[PDB]
C-alpha cells in the first residue's frame, strides 16, 4: 500500500508532463504555420511590387 | 503585435508610393500627348503655308 501510493503519484506525474508537452506541440506548431506565411507574404510583395514598379 | 505595427506601416507606404505613381502617371500622358499635338500643328502649318505661298 505503500507502492501504490508511489505508483498513484508517478502515473499522474507522467500524464502530467504528456499534458504539458501536447499543449506546446499546438503552440510550436501554430509559430512554424505563422513563421511560413509572414516569409512569403513579406518576401513576395517586396519583389513583385518593386520589380514591377522600376521596370514600367 | 509590434510586428503588426510595422506590417500596418509598411502597407500604408506601399500604398503612398503607389498613389504617387498613379498621379505622375497621368501628368506624364498628358505631356506625351500634348507634344504630340504641338510638333504636328507647327509643322504642318508652316510648311504647307510657305511652300504653296511661295509657289503660287
Amino acid at each position: 500500500r505503500t507502492m501504490s501510493e508511489n505508483l498513484r503519484r508517478n502515473l499522474a506525474a507522467l500524464e502530467a508532463k504528456i499534458s504539458e508537452a501536447k499543449t506546446k506541440k499546438n503552440m510550436l506548431q501554430a509559430r512554424a504555420k505563422a513563421a511560413k506565411a509572414n516569409a512569403e507574404l513579406q518576401q513576395t510583395l517586396a519583389a513583385a511590387a518593386a520589380a514591377a514598379a522600376a521596370a514600367a
